[PDB]
């Protein structure tokens, strides 16, 4: 059995600690490792929850899972130290229509493929790992716009936005496919799911009755490559019946041919068209 | 203490096992993970050597170190399976002058910076890890041309090309800096060190007498950005006296302002210029 212990980073090695965001999972700050001379992201009793998330990221390491660099566990400070994502989250890419006026299909399809690849790897673990928190904010993008899945605070080993939550989860495994289905809608539409509705309880009511973000020419245009394959995936994805929802392997199976259409350069052109 | 065990991959999960290259470290083939649905690279008492290299890649995980995905240890087959590097090695980028006629300075300097960043991280471990094998073939490049250091077969914990080897090791810590400057010379010159020399034993004699790849207008032109800073770095790097050679921190310190000059887009333009 080949083991590896996650490095322990002393707080004093974390210099230029500027804050980035505060969320349910914790507070994200940008630092700079004193020895490694690289920019780093830092998330910071309630200690057990952080040490669990840190264990998850170390175990669930993959090409599309946020790379944990080490842990800061001191009596004064506790925080998860990971790689810094220059181009933030997918939420920012999709909804900053001023900053990012043009976004290309190759990039949008590359992102969707990568999310499925990461979530599929998690589900192929022994025991499987279920994210249970997938949002466009959790799908991070590196300098070359590649997916890095974050927020493993709610994730569980199979042994306040509710817009990505399946309706069965409301009242007291197929959760991630539901979240993925809303994310796939959101990526293709570039629209916020249930924008019309102000009250979150209305959204919850609507979905528990079978309502889902609208599919039409205004929401998802006909110019969308493989539109029918995509809508089929989205609709089966967010099926009211959990047993009717696909596996991520089936998403991969349906996605693989769509992505073979695009030439390797069109993605690099898409990432430059952005900057 | 947060630990992680390296995954064990059954040989039957490695589909489309096609040959890529054969070297001193082993045979590098390309497969495709049957469950993860991603393309991977797999290298294959000789057992003890591979199991050691695998342990090193799992422990030495960093942004510029080749990501190990798992181990195949069966009575029939033994091999390390890692991430697949689409654009191969630095040796290929530098010497395939037909395929890559124009290679921009921002990219060349980004590569040099990243090599130093990865080797510096190795040296900053506890205990430090010394590569002891750095070659342009070992410096791998991903789809977006970012450095991934490989070949940890000769690497050691501080507790058949000889052109990157310091003269003190020929006849039976400052080794990696020596290799790095030869690499830095090679990146900037785009020429093979000791190209005019036929016999490898002659190279070994010449270097032990203080000879190093030539520095002049033919080898390294004046058009090279920060030519003086670079030559100063290279010269100190391959110093005959090991005690005279710098640390990778000093390389980083000297490199940081040179990379400061290049703007973010020029690198993305440089990578697209190749494809
Ligand atoms: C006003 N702008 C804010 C957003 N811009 C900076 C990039 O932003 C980020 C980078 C980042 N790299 C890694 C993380 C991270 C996320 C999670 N969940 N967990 C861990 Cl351990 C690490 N991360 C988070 C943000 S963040 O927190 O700012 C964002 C709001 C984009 C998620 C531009 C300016
Ligand atoms: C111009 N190109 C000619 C051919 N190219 C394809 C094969 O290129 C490769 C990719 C690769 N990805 C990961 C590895 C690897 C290396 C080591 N050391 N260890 C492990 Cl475990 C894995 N690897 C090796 C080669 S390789 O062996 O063919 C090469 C000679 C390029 C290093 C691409 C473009």
């Amino acid at each position: 059995a080949i083991c590896s212990a996650l490095p322990t980073i002393p707080y004093h090695k974390l210099a230029d600690l500027r804050y980035l965001s505060r969320g349910a999972s914790g507070t994200v700050s940008s630092a700079r490792h004193a020895d490694w001379r690289v920019q780093v992201a830092v998330k910071h009793s309630e200690r057990k929850d952080v040490l669990r998330e840190a264990e998850i990221l170390h175990k669930a390491r993959f090409s599309y899972i946020l790379p944990i660099l080490g842990i800061c566990n001191e009596p004064e400070f506790l925080g998860i130290v990971t790689e810094y994502m220059p181009n933030g989250s997918l939420n920012e890419l999709l909804h900053r229509k001023t900053e990012y006026p043009d976004v290309a299909w190759p990039l949008r399809f590359r992102i969707l493929h990568e999310i499925a690849l990461g979530v599929n790897y998690l589900h192929n673990m022994t025991p499987p790992l279920l994210h249970h928190d997938l949002k466009t904010q959790n799908i991070l993008l590196d300098n070359e716009f590649h997916v890095k899945i974050a927020d493993f605070g709610l994730s569980k080993w199979r042994m306040g936005t509710i817009i990505y939550m399946p309706p069965e989860n409301y009242e007291p495994i197929k959760h991630d496919i539901y979240s993925y289905a809303v994310i796939t809608w959101e990526v293709l539409s570039r629209k916020q799911p249930f924008e019309d509705v102000t009250n979150p309880l209305q959204i919850m009511y609507s979905v528990s009755q079978g309502h889902r973000p609208v599919i039409n020419e205004e929401s998802l245009p006909y110019d969308i490559p493989h539109r029918a394959r995509m809508i089929s995936l989205i609709e089966s994805g967010w099926a009211q019946n959990p047993d009717e929802r696909p596996s991520f392997l089936k998403c991969l199976i349906e996605l693989e041919p769509v992505l073979r259409t695009f030439e390797e350069i069109t993605f690099l052109e898409a990432v430059i068209q952005l900057k």
